């Protein structure tokens, strides 16, 4: 029925952060609680890129050429360029809408790491988000560990002001929205949760102990958008991700905002 229910059936912890942006209402749960971010990180990282391509407007076509052993676990773009190399451009799309994992390495290394990730996150308002380590150690989702964490409030409120707000000069705003609206892998997450008539622009994540996360903007078709923030993890290192936990949270959320 609710927040609270969903995480005593499912077990683990849930966290939620839903905004109307025509209201300011919400729906929330554990929403300034620190959770591990795994893969939704990929949509600061993208920002992050973009807004160095500000002052420096050939960032995004340079080509990065990397090699097998840089390779990581699930690289499903990245694995197929091996002998070409691919740009920066072309990285992030991979990483956002793939969630390409050497992508996010390959962008890491370009723009100075996960430090300068945090300080992007710093440069938007957002003195909560840390990034500490690289794919795919980021994923380790360990109890009571602060590496690789945020809040569910926090992403909120950093994709409302990247998304509908002016964090990135227009041009680039429009991209991040393209790249997020183009995901590949979240059909069963939050797109799952709306009817087939809103538009979601969204990044997942996925972890150990079975963390399974969704971020984006939900664009119903006739009443203003609604961020939303949704992070789950569970209790044993061998837990399995469940997708259903998202997408009944983004039911409950969005009736919550109806």
């Amino acid at each position: 029925a609710s927040f609270a229910a969903l995480e005593r059936a499912a077990g683990g912890r849930l966290g939620v952060c839903a905004i109307d942006t025509a209201t300011g209402r919400r729906a929330l749960h554990r929403a300034d609680e620190r959770f591990p971010f795994c893969s939704t990180f990929k949509a600061m990282l993208g920002a992050a890129v973009l807004a160095q391509s500000v002052a420096h407007p050939g960032l995004l076509q340079q080509r990065v050429t990397y090699g097998r052993s840089d390779l990581v676990n699930y690289s499903p773009v990245t694995e197929r360029h091996v002998d070409t190399g691919m740009t920066v451009a072309e990285l992030c799309a991979a990483t956002i809408q793939y969630s390409d994992n050497t992508a996010a390495n390959e962008l890491m290394k370009r723009i100075g790491g996960p430090a300068a990730v945090t300080a992007y996150a710093r440069s938007i308002g957002d003195d909560t988000f840390r990034l500490d380590r690289w794919e795919t150690e980021l994923n380790t989702a360990l109890p009571g560990d602060l590496r690789d964490t945020t809040t569910p409030a926090a992403m909120a409120a950093n994709l409302r002001v990247l998304v509908l707000g002016d964090a990135l000069p227009p041009a680039q705003r429009a991209q991040l929205i393209e790249w997020l609206r183009g995901n590949k892998v979240g059909d069963k997450r939050i797109r799952a949760g709306v009817p087939t008539g809103w538009r979601v622009g969204d990044k997942t994540g996925t972890g150990d102990y079975g963390t399974t996360n969704d971020v984006g903007v939900l664009w119903p078709p006739s009443r203003a958008p609604i961020v939303l923030a949704v992070y789950y993890t569970q209790t044993r290192a061998d837990a399995k991700a469940k997708d259903d936990v998202i997408a009944a949270a983004t039911r409950i959320a969005s009736a919550t905002l109806a």
